[PDB]
């Protein structure tokens, strides 16, 4: 029904291609000059992979939940606005909030 979304900002990523691929036994889904991703079905996971100006070690860059639609994009913009949290909204279609300490989370259809 629904899958984290965790996105590294890495200093060598080459490098992490091979060792994500190796952990996970699969291969990225999609590569590109300075980014990566994998679909991963065990665990259930979207790795985006970032590269990063070469500093020192891997950030988070971000994390996330990707849902299958577009109406739970919608649902969960309400339930958020409603629990009382500060959503912002990037456009089809996606919701931001931030923990306290400024972790961003993107709500968001594949």
């Amino acid at each position: 029904m629904s899958r984290v979304q965790l996105a590294l900002r890495v200093p060598d990523l080459e490098a992490s291609i091979g060792f994500y691929s190796k952990l996970f036994g699969t291969g990225p889904a999609k590569v590109r000059p300075g980014y990566a991703n994998f679909a991963i079905a065990e665990p259930p996971l979207k790795l985006v992979l970032i590269e990063g100006a070469g500093e020192d070690a891997t950030r988070l860059d971000h994390l996330g939940v990707e849902v299958e639609d577009s109406a739970q994009v919608g649902h969960a913009a309400r339930r958020l606005k409603e629990s009382g949290l500060a959503t912002v909204e990037e456009n089809q279609d996606k919701v931001w909030v931030t923990g306290p300490g400024g972790e961003p989370w993107e709500v968001y259809v594949v």
